[PDB]
């Protein structure tokens, strides 16, 4: 199984790539995530990454693509993966076509970007394993701590109200355009398409994947 989860920021991609990975044994691939650590760590391939990150800008094609076609080729992507994250623009999409890498499906995730800047506000994650929680909505068991590590929770500096302004802003303008280039996509039989409502509670959400997904 190859996924595509399609949707902007804090729309809830992270928080159901979980279930999903469990549920389908498809490895996570969040380009966010990965960029997030690799510039935790400083290897270029990462770190000249860090400010247009927090400055709320996106990432060059290149270095995600080269980032995913690396990836992808693992042994544990064999068997399918789960894009969270990617591709985020048109040449994104079409560096996968020229790659010949047919996709299952794009999960459209539909949220008003009202939502998304009180919902990023109080988002705490557990960094290396990507997991995400809210101080509200769907909170750890224990405060400050990730659930199965135990491991202390942080927030992401890019987090901050006005980078997630731009950060939205950002994704009408170049991601937004690849719901119409997968629905052609999908109008060719090249892929399944399908929109979720993500403003259910995770668990809802969870349900109509699960239902979309089998
Ligand atoms: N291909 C590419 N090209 C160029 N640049 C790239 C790139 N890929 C990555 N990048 C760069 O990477 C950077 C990081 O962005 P990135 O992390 O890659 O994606 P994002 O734009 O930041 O979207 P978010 O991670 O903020 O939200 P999410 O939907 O992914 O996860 P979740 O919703 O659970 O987290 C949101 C909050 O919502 C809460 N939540 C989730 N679901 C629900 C629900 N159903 N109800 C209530 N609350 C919920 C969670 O608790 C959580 O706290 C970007 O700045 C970008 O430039
Ligand atoms: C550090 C940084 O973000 N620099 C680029 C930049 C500067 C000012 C802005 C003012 C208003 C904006 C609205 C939407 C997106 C966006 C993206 C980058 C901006 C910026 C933005
Ligand atoms: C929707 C969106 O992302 N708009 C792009 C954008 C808007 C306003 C700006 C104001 C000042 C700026 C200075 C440097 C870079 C930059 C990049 C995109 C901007 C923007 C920018
Ligand atoms: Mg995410």
């Amino acid at each position: 199984m190859r996924i595509i989860l399609l949707g902007a920021p804090g729309a809830g991609k992270g928080t159901q790539a979980q279930f999903i990975m469990e549920k389908y044994g498809i490895p996570q691939i969040s380009t966010g995530d990965m960029l997030r650590a690799a510039v935790k760590s400083g290897s270029e391939l990462g770190k000249q990454a860090k400010d247009i990150m927090d400055c709320g800008k996106l990432v060059t094609d290149e270095l995600v693509i080269a980032l995913v076609k690396e990836r992808i080729a693992q042994e544990d992507s064999r068997n399918g993966f789960l894009l969270d994250g990617f591709p985020r623009t048109i040449p994104q999409a079409d560096a996968m076509k020229e790659a010949g890498i047919n996709v299952d499906y794009v999960l459209e995730f539909d949220v008003p970007d009202e939502l998304i800047v009180d919902r990023i506000v109080g988002r705490r994650v557990h960094a290396p394993s990507g997991r995400v929680y809210h101080v509200k909505f769907n909170p750890p068991k224990v405060e400050g701590k990730d659930d199965v590590t135990g491991e202390e929770l942080t927030t992401r500096k890019d987090d901050q109200e006005e980078t997630v302004r731009k950060r939205l802003c950002e994704y009408h303008q170049m991601t937004a355009p690849l719901i119409g280039y997968y629905s052609k996509e999908a109008e060719a039989g090249n892929t399944k398409y399908a929109k979720v409502d993500g403003t259910k509670p995770v668990a809802e959400v969870r349900a109509d994947l699960e239902k979309i997904l089998g």
